[PDB]
C-alpha cells in the first residue's frame, strides 16, 4: 500500500504545516501537524476542556462506530517550545492520503496548553519519530508509520514541504519526479528516539564550505533551524544590522535586508536554503525589526533541522531495519 497527502502552511510565514487526516467511521477529518520530532498522535476532542477549544475541529469518539476506549491508558506530553497536552486514549481507524491503519492509538486531549488553544488551524499532532518516545502509559503505543510499515510497498515516508506553498507527505514510495539530481542517504541514530543524523558542514551565502560535524534531528514539527552558536554567529555576521536580542529571544535583523543563503552538508552533497526562507517577518506587527529563521541551539541541548532546512529539500525518512535519512535538492 501507499498514501499521499498534501500538507499546507498554516499562515504566511510557514510557521507550521497541516495535513488532513481521516479518523473514525464515518470519517472525521482533522488537520494535523505531522511531527517527525515526536511520537504521539493526539487530537482536540469532545473531551477537551471547553475553555481550551477555540476554533479547532474536534474528534468525537462516541460518533465513531470503530472507536474503542483503550482502558486505563493516559498520555501527557511537553514540547520544546514549552507547550503541552494530556488526556486518555482510544483506538480507531486512521487514514492519511488513502493509506489506512486500523487499531491506531488516537490520543484524546482532555487538556491543552495556551499555545494550542490559540492556534485554531491545528487540530492535533501526528508523531513520526520513533515509537520509543510515545508517552502512552502504562502500555506504550506505536506511531501511525510504525503501524503502517509492514503493509507499505517500501518502509519509508517522505516530506516535501513547500516554501509559502503546499507540499506533500508520501508513505510507502519515493516519487522520483519530486526532486532533482540524486538522493544522498546518511546514517541515523535512534538512541534518543529521533531521526538524528550528522551534517558534514555549512556555508554562508557564496562563502567557502566549512567541513565540520553537526549532530542534529530532522524535525518537521519545529519551524526554524537551530544550530550551534558559532555557526549562527557566522551566518548573522553577514547581515548588516543583525543582532541577538535577549528581549526578543533570538537573532533579529533589519526588515530591509536581503538575506544570504545557508548551505548544509549531507555527506558530500549540499542543500541550499535560499535567503528568503530565513525571513520570519516583523517581530511584532508593523515593526521594521524582523525575526531570523536560523537561531542558536545553545541551551536546547540538541541541534534541530526544522522546517527552514527541510523545506529546501526532498527528505526520505527510511524506516528499514537500519533506518537512514535521505536528502535531495528540488
Amino acid at each position: 500500500s501507499t498514501g499521499s497527502a498534501t500538507t499546507t502552511p498554516i499562515d504566511s510565514l510557514d510557521d507550521a504545516y497541516i495535513t488532513p487526516v481521516q479518523i473514525g467511521t464515518p470519517a472525521q477529518t482533522l488537520n494535523l501537524d505531522f511531527d517527525t520530532g515526536s511520537s504521539d498522535l493526539w487530537v482536540f476532542s469532545s473531551e477537551t476542556t471547553a475553555s481550551e477549544v477555540d476554533g479547532q475541529t474536534i474528534y468525537t469518539p462516541s460518533k465513531s462506530t470503530t472507536a474503542k476506549l483503550l482502558s486505563g491508558a493516559t498520555w501527557s506530553i511537553s514540547y520544546g517550545d514549552g507547550s503541552s497536552s494530556s488526556g486518555d486514549v482510544y483506538t480507531d481507524t486512521v487514514s492519511v492520503g488513502g493509506l489506512t491503519v486500523t487499531g491506531q492509538a488516537v490520543e484524546s486531549a482532555k487538556k491543552v496548553s495556551s499555545s494550542f488553544t490559540e492556534d485554531s488551524t491545528i487540530d492535533g499532532l501526528l508523531g513520526l519519530a520513533f515509537s520509543t518516545l510515545n508517552t502512552v502509559s502504562p502500555t506504550q503505543q506505536k506511531t501511525f508509520f510504525d503501524n503502517a510499515k509492514a503493509s507499505l510497498d517500501s518502509p519509508v515516508f517522505t516530506a516535501d514541504l513547500g516554501y509559502h506553498a503546499p507540499g506533500t507527505y508520501n508513505f510507502g514510495f519515493i516519487d522520483t519526479t519530486a526532486y532533482t539530481g540524486s538522493i544522498t542517504y546518511t546514517a541515523v541514530s535512534t538512541k534518543q528516539g529521533f531521526w538524528e543524523w550528522t551534517s558534514t558542514g555549512y556555508a554562508v551565502g557564496s562563502g567557502t564550505f566549512k567541513s565540520t560535524s553537526i549532530d542534529g534531528i530532522a524535525d518537521t514539527g519545529t519551524t526554524l533551524l537551530y544550530l550551534p552558536a558559532t555557526v549562527v554567529s557566522a551566518y548573522w555576521a553577514q547581515v548588516s544590522g543583525a543582532k541577538s536580542s535577549s528581549s526578543v529571544g533570538g537573532y533579529v535583523f533589519p526588515c530591509s535586508a536581503t538575506l544570504p543563503s545557508f548551505t548544509f552538508g549531507v555527506g558530500s552533497a549540499r542543500i541550499v536554503i535560499p535567503g528568503d526562507y530565513i525571513d520570519f517577518g516583523p517581530i511584532s506587527t508593523g515593526s521594521s525589526s524582523c525575526f531570523g529563521g536560523i537561531q542558536s541551539s545553545a541551551g536546547i541541548g540538541i541541534n534541530i533541522f526544522g522546517d527552514v532546512a527541510l523545506k529546501a529539500a526532498f527528505v526520505v525518512f527510511n524506516g528499514a531495519t537500519t533506518p537512514t535519512l535521505g536528502f535531495a535538492s528540488k
